[PDB]
């Protein structure tokens, strides 16, 4: 398990587009986001830095917990 928290990702719209994000880069990704606490959780095989690395590129630059 990785967590992240994403200071932009602010409604459930960019919700969407965090989990379609790491979803392509990962068909068998696990990806839990809430939009109350900005958290997103994450189940892959990739790493940390990989995640990050798409979710940077989409705009939406998080930090590890």
């Amino acid at each position: 398990g990785m967590q992240f928290h994403i200071d932009d990702m602010t409604c459930g719209g960019c919700a969407s587009t965090v989990k379609k994000t790491i979803l392509t880069l990962d068909a068998n990704a696990t990806v839990r986001t809430d939009p109350a606490t900005r958290l997103v959780d994450v189940e892959t095989s990739l790493s940390a830095e990989q995640i990050a690395a798409a979710l940077q590129k989409a705009g939406f630059p998080p930090r590890e917990r």
